[PDB]
């Protein structure tokens, strides 16, 4: 597999470029660009295609969606979401894509919508309790976990879980820190919350959720403090890409091996990308 880094902001330009990472060659290169510039974009993989949704293009908050097919190196339009959403979280489960929260240009949303492949149409599902943009989303067992974010007032440490079978939300133990712009990975039965911004500092800490014990614990921190990051799991390793450290729009990438609790540097992206979306396919 490859890691795809989608869009983002490089400090001057909202990007429509997309690049792919090969972990054996430890190299990044551009692929075909997307049609729309997008930072704060949500990304998911459904039946081998990469779906990119929402974001901000430099002028407008987007409700538009596009899909990439790696085999043909071609982007195709997909039906629009019910609302524009930047800083949106994205989950795939049951053959559905969920878009969670986000900022529509005026307010932070607690609404959540689902993409129905029966119809190529989006529709709202039950809302979360808290409004959240810059939110991290993970699928674990059958449930969608929503972590952190920003609600317009508070940098959130709270976590909620969605059950798609019942279209209902439940509370989960809060994280050790508020984390807006947080990255999320699931590997080996744990959810990792990576980085973020807590209102005073960008974070290099990383914490892991054990669902057996409903407990968060810190693990080894990354080298660079980062919010607006992309996170991917590939070949047992957690890759953290891009983001913003409070000064610089980052092109740096780090990899974490859960078996050694060790972060290692890997090759930089072709561009700095904050608010970058990530897919593994």
């Amino acid at each position: 597999g490859h890691i795809y880094a989608v869009g983002g902001f490089d400090g001057h330009t909202h990007l429509n470029s997309v690049e792919a990472y090969d972990p054996e060659r430890d190299e990044w290169h551009l692929v075909a660009p997307m049609t729309t510039r997008r930072s704060g974009v949500g990304v998911a993989v459904l039946q081998g295609r990469i779906y990119v949704l929402g974001g901000y293009d430099g002028h407008t908050f987007l409700d538009s969606v596009e899909a990439y097919d790696p085999d043909t190196d071609t982007w195709s339009e997909v039906t629009r979401m019910t609302s524009g959403r930047s800083g949106v979280g994205v989950a795939v489960t049951d053959g559905h894509i969920y878009a969670v929260g986000g900022f529509d240009g005026h307010t932070h949303l607690n609404s959540v919508e689902a993409y129905d492949p029966e119809r190529d149409e989006w529709h709202l599902v039950a809302p979360m309790t808290t409004r959240r943009s810059g939110v991290g989303v993970a699928v674990l067992q059958g449930r969608i976990y929503v972590l952190g974010g920003y609600d317009g007032h508070t940098f959130l440490d709270s976590v909620e879980a969605y059950d798609p079978d019942t279209d209902t939300w439940s509370e989960v133990t809060r994280m050790t820190s508020g984390r807006s712009g947080v990255g999320v990975a699931v590997t080996d039965g744990h959810i990792y919350a990576v980085g973020g911004f807590d209102g005073h500092t960008h974070l290099n800490s990383v914490e892991a959720y054990d669902p057996e014990r409903d407990e968060w614990h810190l693990v080894a921190p990354m080298t660079t403090r980062r919010s607006g990051v992309g996170v991917a799991v590939l070949q047992g390793r957690i890759y953290v890409l891009g983001g913003y450290d409070g000064h610089t729009f980052l092109d740096s990438v780090e990899a974490y091996d859960p078996d050694t609790d060790t972060w290692s540097e890997v090759t930089r992206m072709t561009s700095g990308r904050s608010g970058v979306g990530v897919a593994v396919t």
